[PDB]
């Protein structure tokens, strides 16, 4: 049950050669199934959820904030920015930047969100304001993805991230309009098909944000609306011993299958 699932996750981790962190919250009965749930993992692009949510929180007190134009300048461009590079020397709204960061993992867009929040310390302050004492953002893109073993920068734990994702999407951390917007964006992610979604039935609805980084770091955080039962919140974090290890989104899919078949 919980023990059988944890044993399967342990066997998956052993065969993978890496370090696996899982937190599952079943909102039907609020049970939690954890595997390395209190170890820190580099968040990589999954931190984009906290940044988008923090901007949505700002919009509760400045109601038209999402419609505000933000200049995209040449100095803003980083390696991976499939949306923002099409608006350099132009503008994008904060809604467009949020969608770009969440649905295309655009790293320039994430940096604009970080800056809108007062920097990595501002993103972290939002986390604290909603009761997350574990999340920390320390750097901008792309350096927040270095994922160096032993480095606490830009990390959280699976337990903390599952609880926070639940609060943001199913709980009361955001106002109703903002919560609906965040969930709409997460449901529209275009770059997560190989990760948690690949281990779940196609008839289940998923809102997620995946991410990757150095050390073969491969992550995904999801809210899942199955048929026939209450929603689940699932975070799967994975990192490896070699600096240039290849991403293993299929390992995350395997963890999701263990959860969806076993719980």
């Amino acid at each position: 049950q919980t023990s059988a699932v944890q044993q399967k996750l342990a066997a998956l981790e052993k065969s993978s050669g890496g370090r696996l962190g899982v937190a599952l919250i079943d909102t039907a009965d609020n049970t939690q199934v954890l595997y390395r749930g209190d170890e820190r993992f580099p968040m990589c692009s999954t931190s984009k959820v906290m940044a988008a949510a923090a901007v949505l929180k700002q919009s509760e007190t400045q109601k038209q904030l999402l419609n505000q134009p933000v200049e995209i300048k040449p100095a803003d461009l980083v390696n991976y920015n499939p949306i923002a590079e099409k608006h350099v020397n132009g503008t994008m709204t904060l809604a467009e930047l949020s969608a770009a960061a969440l649905q295309f993992s655009d790293n320039t867009a994430m940096n604009k969100l970080i800056a809108q929040l007062g920097g990595p310390g501002g993103v972290t302050a939002f986390a604290r304001a909603i009761g997350d004492e574990t999340f920390r953002l320390d750097r901008t893109e792309p350096t927040l993805n270095t994922a160096i073993p032993g480095d606490p920068r830009d990390t959280t734990t699976p337990r903390a991230m599952a609880q926070t994702l639940r609060q943001l999407t199913l709980g009361h951390a955001l106002g109703e309009t903002q919560r609906a917007q965040l969930v709409t964006w997460l449901k529209g992610n275009t770059t997560g098909a190989a990760s948690i979604r690949a281990g779940l039935p196609t008839s289940w609805t998923v809102g997620d944000k995946a991410g990757s980084g150095d050390y073969g770091t491969t992550n995904d955080i999801a809210v899942i609306w199955p048929q026939g039962r209450a929603p689940l919140v699932l975070v799967t974090y994975f990192t490896q011993p070699q600096q240039n290890a290849e991403s293993r989104r299929d390992v995350l899919a395997s963890a999701a299958r263990i959860i969806a078949e076993g719980l």
